[PDB]
């Protein structure tokens, strides 16, 4: 295994440190406004070493965004594939790539046979190539990298079936800035060669500047680079036609063919295109070669792209031939006119990749290496993007639980096969494309229309629904005695209960198990375990009665604790937010201890007055002018009291102390220990008055944040054995400090309101001197050291925080993890801050055409850790990444895939089991099987499970090892009769193992692996 800690890669370009010295200064470079007046020896392309120039037509369809995938579907995509098959079939050397699979896969299912023969040819042969083959183009700043290998997984696999392609060459002209998850991934998957485009405008004229805009992109722990994934970037503003011919838009504008006028499109620049003519081919040709020797100075090899194409390109008949024509014109006009020394042609991507690598093999290029990433992007000025990683927070949270739903449904259906009739392979295909869908670079980035929104949010709702099905049917088959086993696969054996989704004034979404003597005394209840090791966890469900207890199924007594149900109320009449608590439904707490992979049954039982193995907390109510809280037959009664500061410690867990506020502002780690300052704050930033606004895309503060006036608000707190909490109804958040003996939980219930134009922070201040350094996430996968830079506005500091981010010094660490993707910074040394949400009533010129004005009741999850970490073994100051500890990496599962919650929905199940899954092995705790996939259906004589297995790394700090059990996933399931290793896709078979045994996976390192089972 390479050591992703101790050896520093060494690498041509590394981000951190070209950001370190790179300027930034924004000059006017002439008609390329970024770069420079680029100059070439005419000299140097001759008979001998012609320039050869792919034109690649492509049509950027967005699935959602001004409209919704239905409506683009209906108006524009199915006429452009209809258009395309019809002039590619008659034109065998016109060319197209087409990256959007979710669209293909919409109208291909819907052609006649005759064309998908004539489809499935223009594709064998080579005219109409797949670029990427996701589902969708994915945003790369808040995607999760489980759900970018989803929706990758779910375009290839359909391309296979259908189509009988895979791309090696990746397409991403349109995300807001660019991950190394996407090398990383599409490396393992098969891929070759990726392209990029959206990077800031000054990285853009760095690497032009030195020819660095091919590189072989390497992850930034790499040291050996075997990560490896060759780069294009492309080097101007847009890829619009007038932006990738050449340098001068003005120029290329005039080889858009579309825009001469009756398609309603011209040339901001103010000469249009002119149609190409034998009397002026010369003339036309002679602008052209010069824009694209130009653009090929920019490059090392003598093959240069030239991408032609714009959004929802290829639509109308006519412009397929005004584009083809004028274009076949200028090929032929140029090809045969030795002085140019180009030949010049239609291409695919793939196309032009193979044959820079020819050239490279050839020896005429040598290609620098690189690592890091490409946030914050800004196109221009100080508009920096980094507005969505915060906008529309709810679906950004949703993403997240669905995702864990996905992964969840998928799994606990993979034990068994499954009769059609069950509709299970339906109802996970439906899940798996309306999350892939979502993962569109309009649709978590929070950068869609209202009804927009509104479709991904319904399309979503409908896979939660179908993941619920699939699930609580396969937990009544893997806990029912197979001879009693007799399902309704079309009824509710269990119905979920999510505590944080949509959580608490987002949604009563939540059951009250209903117990009572003259109705059903007791409940049993399920938990399900999607992590490969043992875990135990506090789970609450609602009940009916505070006198309940718990059992195991051996009836042995499970500790609990039982709290009220609290909710909070913006009181339109005293003008106070403050708590309410119900008197019929009280919250009952245990600790759950699920196997690997497995499940295990509870019960939960009334009884007549308090039983022997349930606690009650305590409450008290902290306000002026209190006012009673009757709790019904809850046995303490609430107290009250003025505001004041309290410190509470659950367990052996650390002691935190609380403002009168109520909010943290120290944490003491052990008895002896020091209270180490940790504020919490809440504080707004505005958008300006003057000058460009923030809206979806950018973040455009009016200066630092200023705090929100607080008032003297309502808290509240509740004391128990198991669970502690300090809750604080502040203007704008219901924020909210859980104690469960470890780290706490924080949980924002965040209704900005009509707050206009204002973004809600909440920010941390500490003792912890990290000076300019903090960390953050990649995609879930990865932590990469940022450098807060004043040279950078403040916007420009802020990054994604997809799920955690820490700060630390020699002794101290800080870390912050989210259940959702929300942007973030560390402004000043001993800070972390992360945006919460943000209503911005303007559009930001970036094609919304709308405000952020749609802003809803979003509960964000948190967990926060403050350790130790002088004894940690930590990469170098040179390094560009760092590492979770294992505290915090647990406390980043227990948010991300927590446990499953099942209540039987009926008042007796017969042939119940008390557990699955007991006899799973117990997996070292940085190894997770990220997936478990049943690939087919049951009639396959051969079954087939896949499996991906990420092992993360997490620091050292002199923790002894607990000895675990090996995992291999191949021999989970009965009857293997072969072990593959696989691209992640699990689309082809790499190895075939020895012994049919899956190995586990090198620290940062992830594979796939399908296990095959004679049934
Ligand atoms: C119509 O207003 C202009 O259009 C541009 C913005 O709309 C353009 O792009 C839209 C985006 S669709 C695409 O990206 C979005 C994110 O933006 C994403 O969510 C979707 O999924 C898609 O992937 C689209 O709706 C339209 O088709 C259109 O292309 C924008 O380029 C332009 O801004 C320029 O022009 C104004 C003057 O009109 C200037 O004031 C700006 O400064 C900017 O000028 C450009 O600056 C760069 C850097 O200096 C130069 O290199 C360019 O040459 C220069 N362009 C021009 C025309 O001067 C407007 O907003
Ligand atoms: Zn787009």
């Amino acid at each position: 295994c390479q050591d992703v800690v101790q050896d520093v890669p060494n690498v041509d370009v590394q981000m951190l440190e070209l950001y370190d010295r790179m300027s930034f200064k924004d000059i006017d470079g002439g008609v390329w406004k970024q770069g420079w007046n680029i100059k070439y020896d005419p000299l140097k392309y001759n008979a001998h070493h012609k320039l050869k120039v792919f034109v690649v037509p492509h049509s950027h369809n967005d699935p959602g965004w001004i409209q919704t995938f239905e409506e683009y579907y209906q108006h524009d995509t199915k006429h452009i594939l209809s258009n395309a098959l019809r002039h590619l079939h008659d034109n065998p050397e016109m060319k197209f790539i087409w990256a959007e699979i979710s669209y293909f896969a919409r109208f291909y299912h819907d052609l006649g046979e005759n064309k998908k023969l004539q489809m499935k040819s223009i594709v064998k042969n080579g005219q109409l190539e797949f670029v990427t083959g996701g589902w969708v183009m994915p945003d790369e700043a808040n995607s999760h990298w489980r759900n970018v290998l989803l929706q990758l997984t779910e375009g290839q696999t359909w391309l296979k079936q259908f189509m009988n392609v895979t791309p090696t060459a990746s397409w991403a002209i349109a995300p807001f800035g660019h991950s190394p998850t996407m090398p990383y991934i599409l490396q393992k998957s098969g891929f070759k060669n990726m392209l990029i485009q959206r990077t800031h405008y000054s990285v853009k004229k760095e690497l032009a500047q030195q020819r660095q805009l091919e590189f072989l992109w390497r992850q930034i722990w790499d040291n050996k680079g075997d990560t490896a994934l060759f780069t294009h970037m492309m080097p101007f503003y847009s890829y619009d036609i007038p932006h990738t011919c050449g340098p001068d838009p003005k120029v290329c504008c005039q080889f858009d063919f579309k825009r001469m006028g009756s398609f309603g499109l011209s040339c901001p620049w103010k000469v249009p295109p002119r149609t190409i003519s034998d009397q002026n081919v010369a003339a036309r040709s002679d602008l052209l070669v010069d824009q694209w020797k130009k653009k090929a100075e920019l490059y090392r090899t003598n093959v240069l792209l030239i991408p032609l194409g714009d959004d929802f390109r290829f639509k109308q008949n006519t412009e397929w031939d005004v584009q083809r024509v004028n274009y076949e014109r200028l090929f032929e006009h140029i090809n045969s006119q030795a002085h140019f020394n180009v030949q010049a042609q239609f291409g695919t991507l793939q196309e032009y990749f193979d044959a820079v690598h020819q050239a490279e093999r050839a020896g005429q290029a040598e290609f620098p290496t690189l690592s890091g990433d490409f946030f914050t992007y800004a196109d221009r000025s100080d508009n920096y993007w980094s507005g969505y990683y915060t906008s529309r927070p709810y679906h950004k949270r949703m993403d997240r639980v669905l995702m864990h739903y996905v992964r969840a449904a998928e799994m606990l259906s993979a034990w068994h096969s499954w009769d059609g009739m069950a509709r299970i392979e339906e109802r996970l295909e439906q899940a798996r494309r309306e999350l892939s869908l979502f993962q569109h670079h309009d649709g978590i980035t929070g950068t869609a229309k209202t009804h927009v929104v509104v479709d991904y949010e319904q399309r979503m709702q409908e896979a939660l629904k179908a993941c619920q099905m699939v699930m609580q049917q396969s937990v009544y088959r893997l806990l029912t005695k197979p001879s009693i086993y007799s399902p309704d696969f079309s009824f509710s054996y269990f119905t979920l209960d999510d505590s944080r989704w949509p959580g608490s004034g987002v949604e009563d979404s939540r059951t009250t198990i209903i117990l009572g003597e003259d109705i059903l005394p007791s409940k049993h209840v399920v938990m399900h375990n999607t992590l490969p090791h043992w875990r135990e966890q506090l789970v609450d469900f609602y009940v009916s009665s505070p006198f309940v207890s718990v059992t195991d199924l051996a009836n042995n007594p499970v500790e609990a604790q039982v709290s009220p149900v609290w909710s909070w109320h913006h009181d339109t009449l005293t003008k106070t937010i403050h708590p309410q608590g119900s008197t019929t439904k009280y919250r009952i707490i245990f600790k759950a201890r699920v196997p690997p992979m497995g499940l295990a049954t509870y019960v939960l039982t009334i009884s007549d007055s308090k039983p022997e193995h349930t606690s009650y907390a305590s409450n008290l109510l902290l306000r002026k002018n209190p006012t009673s809280l009757p709790l019904g037959q809850y046995p303490e009664d609430v107290k009250f009291g003025d505001p004041r500061e309290i410190s509470l410690r659950v367990g052996n867990g650390p002691t935190l102390a609380f403002s009168e506020q109520g909010l943290l502002k120290s944490i003491q780690l052990t008895q002896d220990s020091p209270h180490v300052p940790v504020h919490f704050k809440f504080l707004k930033y505005g958008v300006r008055s003057h000058g460009d606004r923030s809206g979806a895309y950018l973040f455009l503060p009016n200066g630092p944040a200023s705090p929100v006036e607080l008032g003297q608000p309502v808290v509240l707190v509740t004391k128990g054995k198991l669970e502690s909490s300090v809750s604080v109804g502040l203007p704008s958040v219901v924020h909210q400090t859980i104690m469960r003996g470890g780290a706490p939980e924080i949980r924002n219930l965040v209704d900005i309101g009509s707050l206009d134009n204002t973004e809600i922070v909440m920010r941390l201040e500490t003792h912890i001197d990290s000076g300019d350094i903090f960390y953050t996430d990649l995609n879930g996968l990865q932590f990469i050291k940022r450098r807060r830079l004043d040279k950078l506005p403040l916007q420009a500091n802020y990054y994604p925080i997809p799920s955690g981010m820490f700060i630390e010094d020699a002794n101290t660490r800080l870390t912050l993890l989210t259940g959702q993707p929300l942007g973030g910074s560390s402004l000043a040394s001993g800070e972390l801050e992360i945006m919460q949400d943000r209503r911005l009533a303007s559009d930001d010129e970036r094609g919304l055409g709308q405000g952020v004005l749609d802003n809803k009741p979003v509960l964000h999850i948190y967990r926060l850790v403050l350790e130790k970490v002088n004894n940690c073994v930590r990469p170098s100051k040179l390094h560009p990444a760092g590492y979770l500890t294992s505290a915090a990496h647990k406390a980043s599962q227990s948010l991300l895939d927590p446990l499953d919650k099942f209540i039987f929905a009926e008042n007796e199940w017969i042939g119940a089991q008390g557990q699955f899954g007991g006899d799973h092995p117990s997996a070292r705790e940085d190894l997770d099987v990220s997936v478990m996939r049943r690939l087919t259906k049951s009639s396959a004589k051969t079954q087939r499970v896949g499996y991906v297995l990420h092992r993360t790394n997490l620091m050292q700090c002199g923790t002894p090892e607990e000895h675990t059990q090996k995992l291999d996933v191949c021999h989970l399931l009965p009857n293997v009769a072969r072990c593959e290793r696989t691209t992640l896709t699990f689309l082809q078979n790499l190895e075939h193992l020895d012994g049919m045994v899956a190995p586990e996976v090198c620290p940062m390192e992830t594979a796939a692996y399908v296990s095959s089972h004679s049934s």
